[PDB]
């Protein structure tokens, strides 16, 4: 039945928060409950990571590592010099100090979470040649995360991840539209955007950039400030990594480890129009996605960028064609699931009829058994064999 005892770790996208944030409301579960809890009750040790939702995958990856092993976030000296932010972040206690002693984990990531998870794997296993070269060139200390040689991750599961980016950013008004997604998760959780709460509520963890919501500042007001900040204007952001070109770049160095299993899940909440060839939002898609983005994703074409008709289908925020695994600028192989979970290859699990937010329970969908979906997932992860024997 079960082949391993690795704990499961949860990871979010451009939206996300800690278990104690959003007054109880969990990113993993939302209006449908508590995912991390359900899995623990069913006997699968499960934890949750909270990283900078608008930060680049690199920053998140450094935060994920430190949050898992414990310590102060070290973004890398060369990295910090190149982007002009702090080298050191926040300090963590360490969710799983067992990792530094031979332990392994299973990473279930959603949205942009999937790129982060890939990146963390590639850094753990290979480190950063540039970071290593800069350490000795300028005699600065070096994070273990940049030496290579770690083997913490048994598997990586991706759900609605923009492996090849999303064409949602190509919107002319993407800046304003995008912060409406943060406003939306705030409403999902019953939190207003026009109110200066004195309690944090939603920490964007921008310690490296020196940004934070201040006194008598409503999320709306704070979002206006962010838009003009490096978090939204520099390449070292989630906005860059989310774009087609940015993903392509990330795809060029972030490869699938041969020692790690990879699982892909794709989402889709659309229908094809017979005369236009466009995709249109289905009944039950969240109102923010259905009004502005869903129509853009299913009609947006760009020949020079490589955007044709296979990119139309979407989950209201991310193109479905970009979820089965990195393709643009990648050497990673993808194989359709045939009952056998191979290692070092993207095991394409197919497309599911749920939106970007229905998969995590942030948006409701009673036609979707979210409990069964994540219980099936973990049962599958526990059955993964650490070392598989070659056979007939
Ligand atoms: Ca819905
Ligand atoms: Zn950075």
């Amino acid at each position: 039945s079960r082949a391993n005892d690795a704990p499961i770790v949860l990871l979010h996208g451009f939206t996300g928060w800690g278990r104690e944030e959003m007054f109880g409301f969990k990113y993993w579960g939302g209006v449908r409950g508590d995912i991390e809890q359900w899995l623990n009750d069913n006997g699968y040790r499960t934890y949750t990571l909270a990283v900078g939702p608008l930060s680049s995958n690199w920053d998140r990856a450094c935060e994920a590592y430190a949050q898992l092993v414990g310590g102060t976030v070290d973004y890398g000296a060369a990295h910090a010099a190149k982007h002009g932010h702090a080298r050191f972040g926040r300090t963590y206690p360490g969710l799983l100090p067992e990792l530094k002693r031979g332990g392994r984990i299973h990473i279930i990531a959603h949205s942009q979470g999937g790129q982060t998870a890939r990146m963390l794997v590639s850094l753990l296993e290979n480190g950063s040649q540039e970071e290593r070269e800069y350490a000795k060139a300028h005699n600065v200390s070096l994070s273990p995360l940049f030496e290579g040689g770690h083997h913490f991750v048994l598997s990586v599961t991706t759900i609605a991840t923009p492996h090849d980016g999303t064409t949602l950013v190509n919107m002319v008004d993407f800046t304003d539209r995008f912060f409406d997604f943060q406003k939306a998760v705030l409403k999902a959780a019953a939190v207003a955007s026009n109110v200066p709460y004195t309690s944090q509520v939603y920490d964007f963890k921008l310690d490296q950039w020196g940004l934070r919501r201040q006194p008598g500042e409503s999320f709306d007001q704070y979002f206006e400030r962010l838009k003009r900040s490096p978090v939204w204007t520099s390449t070292d952001t989630a906005r860059y990594d989310l774009s087609v070109p940015g993903a392509e770049k990330l795809n060029q160095w972030v490869k699938a480890s041969p020692n790690t299993y990879y699982l892909s899940f794709a989402t889709e909440r659309t229908y094809r129009g017979a005369l236009t060839g466009n995709y249109y939002p289905e009944l039950g898609m969240n109102a923010f996605s259905a009004v502005v983005c869903a129509p853009f994703l299913g009609s947006y074409r760009n020949a020079t960028l490589g955007i044709d008709d296979r990119w139309l289908e979407n989950d209201g925020i991310v193109n479905a064609f970009s979820m089965n695994g990195p393709k643009r600028g990648s050497t990673d192989r993808i194989v359709p699931y045939d009952g056998t979970i191979k290692k070092g290859v993207w095991n394409d699990m197919g497309t599911y009829n749920v939106d970007h937010f229905e998969v995590i329970g942030v948006d409701p969908n009673p036609l979707f058994d979210i409990r069964a979906f994540y219980l099936r997932l973990a049962e599958q992860l526990a059955s993964l064999q650490p070392h598989h024997h070659h056979h007939h």
